[PDB]
């Protein structure tokens, strides 16, 4: 509802058969100055990044918990995709609802802009 991204959320996912490649997350973004939403695409490593460079520049106590984990192979399977909707879902909430300076920080602002970028 904040400065000008009003929600975020991960609404969807695709991709990754035969397991070897990877998924990528859809990102719903609705900010202030459109009637529509924008959508980005994202890895969970994108993500990891995005959080990762925040700790760079913040302490974690104004960070919310990032959801770790991806190795490569050898897994729950690929519930982890489904798992990793909700708990990056539960990461953007937490992110968008931080202290401002965090919420409208560059590092934010720059993940959420650029379809794949």
């Amino acid at each position: 509802m904040d400065g000008r991204i009003k929600e975020v959320s991960v609404f969807t996912y695709h991709k990754k058969y035969n397991p070897d490649k990877h998924y990528i997350y859809v990102v719903r973004i609705l900010r202030e100055g459109q009637i529509e939403p924008s959508f980005v695409f994202r890895t969970f490593d994108e993500f990891q990044e995005l959080h990762n460079k925040l700790s760079i520049i913040f302490p974690l106590w104004k960070l919310p918990g990032f959801p770790n984990r991806m190795v490569l192979g050898r897994t729950h399977i690929k519930d982890v995709a489904a798992k990793r909707k909700i708990e990056l879902n539960s990461y953007l909430q937490s992110l968008m609802n931080a202290s401002t300076d965090v919420a409208e920080c560059d590092l934010v602002c720059t993940f959420f802009h650029g379809s794949h970028h």
